[PDB]
């Protein structure tokens, strides 16, 4: 069904929808210390999941998401990939965007595997955005079919601002 | 005693001597396809293990081995990072070394678990140093006790030559 470089890929597990509860995870983030959804209590959430920010699409959602999104208070916007935070860390520099809030999953594929964003056949993480309130519970969802195309912003945001 | 990020860090199992063979392995080149010990068949090898080309010591030394061992007729100069191929892929074209062969780990870590050069700490490969026999046997290696520091160039070029 979903695809990615012109072919269908799978995934194992069942994944997230409006109203299950986002599930908590272990990332490493840019300076190499772990972050969990706890660090993020009394926020509100944009996770945004993206093969690797090494590449085109991936980058413009990225960059995209946190400045649409910058203005927005009690709001914050996690970025996961499975890039090293090494390559998240020299992203950031070279888009300005130093405060930007990179995860990777890299340790573990634990965040892929618990979410199956897991892709099977390349262990990358597919391209999905979710919305989450203060309490953790997921009130938008998107899973590109498309992997190699861009995600539906003005959905995520305006789902983001309603909230 | 090996050292990473100034703590010392630990791996699991044996880690391959001199005299022993080189094990198989199958990871993701910068085109994304896989390769194996098969690949590179009747060829002398240069086996650099890095924690992660976007950070100085790594760069210098992928790029120092590859310059120097360049030409070298009948050897190959085969870097393995944890890094995802698309940031050997960016690399390679950020430092002019297009033709040089990157390999990645991310997909199954099995390269780091079955030479034991999986960081128990941090699941990012100790930097070493191997020099294989065309039988792919390891003539010549070198773990670098403080991972944080450069490896020596002079042995591990000189054993290279020598073969």
């Amino acid at each position: 069904m979903v695809t990615f470089l012109g072919n269908p890929v799978s995934f194992t597990g069942k994944q997230l929808q409006v109203g299950d509860k986002a599930l908590d995870f272990s990332l490493t983030t840019t300076d190499l210390s772990k972050k969990s959804l706890a660090d993020f209590d009394g926020k509100k959430k944009v996770l945004s999941v993206v093969p690797s920010i090494d590449t085109g699409i991936c980058s413009t959602q990225t960059r995209r998401f946190n400045e649409e999104l910058a203005g927005l208070d009690n709001t914050v916007v996690l970025t996961v990939s499975m890039d090293l935070p090494f390559a998240q860390k020299r992203w950031c520099g070279a888009e300005g965007l130093d405060n930007a809030i990179m995860l990777s999953d890299y340790f573990d594929h634990s965040f892929g595997r618990d979410y199956a964003l897991l892709i099977n056949e390349w262990h990358l993480l597919a391209r999905a955005v979710f919305v989450l309130d203060t309490d953790n519970t997921i009130r938008y969802v998107e899973y590109v079919d498309n992997i190699n195309s861009e995600p539906n912003f003005e959905a995520a945001i305006a789902a983001a601002k309603a909230l």
